[PDB]
């Protein structure tokens, strides 16, 4: 097996925050997902721990309103068979406001039959609330 | 090789930390160390990028000054050959003030010869600023 669940999960995802096609996000993610994203949830209600598709979906549907990608930068990538790790940087663009924003996170995930099971999600909490105050 | 170098690394800092002991640190960190831990270093000085050894030691030094760990907890490890990934929370108190602090950090390391060469921190800083101001 030689293309590895993350880059499709990445893919999938992209289609759904920029695209609004969630298809493909839809197929990858398990039923009973074990989500958690660690952030503010007073400013991004879409952070916090989720259980299963349904309401990741949800924070998803809530991101990609929310906000455009344009571009992505990968820093670091550990990569194992059903799991992976790395550490990337998006550059956005806030919907209505069109404030830019850059965001640097660490994803940790676990994959089982090609869904993904597990995530979690560290990221510069504050500098993204600072960009998005802008002060 | 049955000792991964991040056990020994997370050992000599415990060691530097904690007790103030940092030869072990010092012997495990590559004199020319490419190293940051992202967050606001208007709060915490000993943030930021820093290369070499010496500035190393001097980030762990101020570390050592402002915190004691009494806690650990890690959540994810994803371990390779020369390198690995982690997720980690580190249960603190603050020096002087005594505050209870908890941060959630990711840790991307590289090591070569058995001494860390790269390393990358993300942790959560909004809630690790909110903490410490306790407002």
């Amino acid at each position: 097996m030689t293309e590895h669940s993350l880059w499709r999960f990445s893919r999938a995802l992209h289609r759904a925050l920029n695209d609004r096609q969630t298809e493909e996000l839809a197929t990858i993610i398990d039923d009973n997902i074990d989500w958690a994203i660690y952030g503010p949830i007073d400013m991004f209600p879409f952070f916090g721990a989720r259980q299963g598709k349904a309401a990741v979906l949800e924070v998803c549907r809530q991101i990609a309103d929310s906000v455009r990608i344009y571009r992505y930068h990968r820093e670091s990538v550990m990569l194992g068979i059903d799991s992976a790790a790395s550490m990337v940087r998006y550059s956005l663009t806030a919907a209505g406001t069109n404030r830019p924003i850059s965001v640097r996170m660490a994803l940790f995930t676990q994959f089982q039959n090609g869904r993904l099971t597990n995530l979690r999600m560290v990221l510069d909490t504050f500098d993204l609330v600072e960009q998005a105050l802008g002060r």
